[PDB]
């Protein structure tokens, strides 16, 4: 409906940035998927995702929940609910936020397009 940006978890992308915030279930926008180079394991897809504030492509699906994305439930415009996710810190101090239970709430051809003027979230 109107306000598109109202259906989105605006603020959820710092809060789990900046706080570490795990408990919170943020509703986000699907901006992007692409598989990563993975070689003899199964794909793995990373994901930018948007809270109608922010961006952060930073996202990695968990293995289970491939075949959202090869029947293409997931895929860009969708708008989803993160019912479980975990931060993994990387050596180099980069974090993955690991995608482990989502619920696609509206499909990406019932969006159609990017809700609102997200910015890239830095770090
Ligand atoms: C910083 C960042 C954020 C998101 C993805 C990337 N990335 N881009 C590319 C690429 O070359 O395209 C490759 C990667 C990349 C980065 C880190 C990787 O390893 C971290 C990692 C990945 C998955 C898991 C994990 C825990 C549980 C599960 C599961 O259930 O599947 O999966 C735990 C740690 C794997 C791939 C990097």
């Amino acid at each position: 409906g109107s306000h598109m940006v109202g259906q989105l978890s605006r603020g959820a992308i710092a809060a789990i940035m900046q706080k570490g915030d795990t408990n919170i279930k943020p509703i986000l926008q699907v901006i992007n998927i692409r598989p990563i180079t993975t070689g003899n394991s199964p794909p793995r897809y990373r994901l930018l995702m948007s809270d109608g504030l922010n961006t952060l492509s930073s996202f990695m699906l968990a293995t289970q929940l491939n075949p959202l994305v090869e029947e293409e439930q997931l895929s860009s415009n969708c708008v989803c609910q993160i019912h479980r996710f975990i931060v993994n810190t990387l050596k180099d101090g980069r974090r993955v936020v690991i995608l482990m239970e989502l619920e696609v709430l509206k499909s990406a051809e019932a969006v159609g397009v990017k809700i609102g003027n997200p910015v890239p979230y830095n770090e």
